[PDB]
């Protein structure tokens, strides 16, 4: 489908990952904003995927839902390719 930005990162403890500051800048992300993103990693002969919505925290960190970590079989230190799907901003 359509992607707003594409970057690679590996999973760290608690399922947390950090986006490179370059992608945050191109995407216009600030703390408190919401973005919608999907990850894809290949294991054995079957691809595993997961899509969720996440809020931007300090240092551009975002947390994948633990439920998707287990189904996809993802472990600390493994690199996945991440695609952005959409974005939401506060309204006044």
């Amino acid at each position: 489908m359509d992607v707003l930005a594409k970057f690679h990162t590996t999973v760290h403890r608690i399922g947390r990952i950090i986006i490179p500051a370059g992608t945050r800048k191109f995407y216009g992300i600030e703390q408190g904003d919401f973005v919608e993103i999907k990850i894809v990693k290949y294991e054995g002969e079957e691809p595993k995927e997961g899509t969720f919505t996440a809020r931007v925290g300090e240092q551009g960190s975002v947390i994948i839902p633990k439920a998707l970590r287990d189904v996809i079989g993802i472990k600390p230190g493994e690199v996945i390719e991440v695609l952005l799907l959409g974005h939401y901003k506060p309204r006044n």
